[PDB]
């Protein structure tokens, strides 16, 4: 099964922006792949609307958004029109994948079978995962909220910031970290190595050393 640190599988799909190859779409950017069981459902509609409004926040972090929903592109196009109206956005700048037969969802381990459309029978309730993918196509973080509970855009941005920072500076982030807060030196780094790389640090315990960001 796919887990954090697994490679995000590549695929070809029909989308609201035309046919794409996932890796090609992503390029060297980070990616956020978010999933929906069906179009014209309320929580998901609010969620896509929020991502659309906030796309500039993602753009500045070199992150490309992509949505998946188990319906055809034609349906997604109509849904986007509603989303534009609701969100009061001029356009939705990212694609929504038309996964009519659940093939992509299946590839991403959200369902145990592919080849059939959305029947409103409950088999699609699990098509709700969000995958944060790095420039090397590694899945870095996953979260799955049920369609009943809307996601948190701020948290998605927070984790992206933490992940990027950790990759950039070789640090780790504590619970509830916000940017500009102090970070933690990874245990793989010796105190001497830490002095060389970070300067000063506060050793709470030998394994827990805070340093400034
Ligand atoms: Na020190």
């Amino acid at each position: 099964m796919l887990r954090i640190n697994s490679d995000a599988p590549n695929f070809d799909a029909d989308t609201t922006v035309g046919k794409i190859n996932f890796y090609d779409y992503l390029g060297d950017s980070w990616g956020v792949l978010f999933s929906h069981p069906a179009d014209f459902t309320p929580v998901c509609t609010t969620e896509v609307s929020a991502f659309a409004k906030l796309k500039p926040e993602f753009d500045k972090r070199n992150v490309k958004l992509i949505g998946l929903s188990v319906e055809d592109v034609e349906s997604h196009e109509k849904w986007i029109q509603d989303i534009k109206e609701i969100a009061k956005v001029k356009n939705v700048g990212f694609p929504i994948i038309g996964d009519t037969f659940r093939n992509v969802a299946f590839l991403y381990d959200m369902v145990d079978a592919e080849g059939f459309k959305n029947i409103n029978d409950g088999s699609l309730k699990t098509v709700r995962s969000v995958f944060v993918i790095d420039p090397k196509k590694k899945i870095r973080l996953i979260f799955t909220y049920p369609s009943t509970v809307g996601r948190n855009t701020s948290e998605v941005l927070r984790v992206i910031d933490a992940l990027q920072l950790t990759d950039k500076e070789g640090v780790v982030t504590p619970i509830n970290w916000q940017p500009a807060d102090d970070v933690i030196i990874p245990p793989s780094v010796s105190n001497d190595e830490a002095k060389a790389k970070f300067g000063q640090f506060n050793e709470i315990k030998p394994y827990l050393r805070f340093t400034k960001s």
